[PDB]
């Protein structure tokens, strides 16, 4: 037993990380088949960044201005194009380590692993959630752009995120691998508001179920509630409203634990209105919302990939 | 910026995971050069487990009783031997993916990544600490034994842990790769006490420094203290005593932040005596002790491996 914020194994994505340099700027690209994907702001200088005209900037540039290095062998660039906020550099050589892959735009509240990279090499891997406000709470320094977020379904890597920037509040923003930002952001160095964020109610419930599964039962109480009654208290506390779709997604966890979803809503309610009295749940003093129902079931039944 | 419990990239260890089966029991082995390492309790039946005579049990067994599968190709076993609580199965074939590696016995308070595996395939990766009481707080189900914990120094994988069992309190216990347990444990199904655990003071300090580095300063106060005065309050709160060796290890963080170590001890003190008033630090409502000074510096300056 036990419950941990576990990342996906990262080997298949490691084989895809390359270094991309344009002028003075270096960041990471993703090399799949004969294509390297990277944030288009690799073409900007530190002045250009304040308000780049990307089409004019890319115009200046030629294939030979893009230095793409895979380990200590780089690739010949034969083609370049701009798709939304990513560059696609067409290279000489198909990546012999390309995995089975998909490009996915994830929904708010879903989770993914991030392989933080610098200069084309892995620094580490961590798990995170797409916040309801299309930000993530990551660990990114200069050089980390082009690092990617992904899920794995057995042998298939679903790329869902590429890192582009940090917001004034220290959260992080990026695109999907078609270069469309999650959320209302643009790739320029201006002040940008993410919305009010909200807690992923269905994930908080899934985590309380993981707790019960792992023997942590103290917060279970004697009340029940109704959806409408529960959401009245959710909105006071910026929890995203709970729906029958969410109830159904919790169905398997509800039946495994023998605890009605609305009975667990009642327990969450008293936690939201009364705090934790200095208690912990699965080792946390906070209500944790970065685990989906599918993440809980995965962990608790030992799902593998290889 | 931002700060996350980040695991090491796990690709080099993935290439070393194999499935080892003896009788009805299946768990993971580590295949390096022409040797597979795995927990010796792979030879036990569920009766044998209550008090195994391992030498008598291993005696019965022959090389052909050990089924070792690497993906869908297994290996011919030509040799078997028992070293402390691990079996070494000598195989036909040197692992073509063996990385540069070392076997290390880690000190309490150090951290490592765990690649949780089932049936020889990766489920996920997470970071953890060797508790002062030589347990870890992991996520392990049946089948997970033989999963390994490791650090990476550029290209070198330092194996430090192999998982063997779960304790009555839900924590986890295991050996180094020479098969000697961390802590006072034996590999039999009896009730076993880990000691009183204690918080890794030097790591809590390193994490408060990571907080300051990342702009979280609210807990910084106006007091200082002395080592002896600080430890009086540590022991009340089961914190492991702070020494000048620890002060020196925090030296770099102290000088980067311009905050005396004893001034940060003073801040930790008031946190221990006054709680967090419902505040958070780097997103946690608890004092976090699973980051070493070296983990903090690594993260905040972007150290890579590949
Ligand atoms: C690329 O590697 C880098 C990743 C950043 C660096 C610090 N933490 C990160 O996540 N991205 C940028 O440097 C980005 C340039 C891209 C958008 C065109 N600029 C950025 O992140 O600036 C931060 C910021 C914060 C508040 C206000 C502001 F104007 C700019
Ligand atoms: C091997 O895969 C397994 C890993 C365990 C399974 C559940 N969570 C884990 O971490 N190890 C064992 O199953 C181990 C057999 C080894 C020691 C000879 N037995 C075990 O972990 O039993 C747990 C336990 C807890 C309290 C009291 C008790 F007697 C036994």
């Amino acid at each position: 037993s036990g419950f941990r914020k576990m990342a996906f194994p990262s080997g298949k994505v490691e084989g895809c990380m390359v270094q991309v340099t344009c002028g003075t700027t270096t960041l990471n690209g993703l090399w799949l088949d004969d294509v390297v994907y990277c944030p288009r702001h690799v073409i900007c200088t530190s002045e250009d960044m304040l308000n780049p005209n990307y089409e004019d900037l890319l115009i200046r540039k030629s294939n030979h201005n893009f230095l793409v290095q895979a380990g200590n062998v780089q690739l010949r660039v034969i083609g370049h194009s701009m798709q939304n906020c990513v560059l696609k550099l067409k290279v000489d050589t198909a990546n012999p380590k390309t995995p089975k892959y998909k490009f996915v735009r994830i929904q708010p509240g879903q989770t993914f692993s991030v392989l933080a990279c610098y200069n084309g090499s892995p620094s580490g891997v961590y798990q995170c959630a797409m916040r309801p406000n299309f930000t993530i709470k990551g660990s990114f320094l200069n050089g980390s752009c082009g690092s990617v977020g992904f899920n794995i379904d057995y042998d298939c890597v679903s790329f869902c995120y590429m890192h582009h920037m940090e917001l004034p509040t220290g959260v992080h923003a990026g695109t999907d691998l078609e270069g469309n930002f999650y959320g209302p952001f643009v790739d320029r160095q201006t002040a940008q508001a993410a919305g009010t964020d909200t807690t992923i109610t269905v994930n908080v419930l899934a985590w309380l179920y993981a707790a019960v599964i792992n023997g942590d039962r103290w917060f279970l109480n004697r009340f029940t509630t109704t959806l409408n009654d529960f959401n009245l208290v959710a909105m006071k506390y910026n929890y995203e409203p709970l729906t029958q779709d969410h109830v159904d997604i919790l169905g398997p966890l509800s039946a495994q634990t023998g605890i009605a979803v609305l009975d667990m809503c009642a327990s969450l309610k008293e936690l939201l209105q009364n705090g934790m009295n200095g208690r912990t749940i699965l080792g946390s003093a906070l209500l944790e919302d970065e685990f989906t129902p599918f993440d809980v079931v995965r962990q608790c039944s030992g799902v593998t990939f290889q």
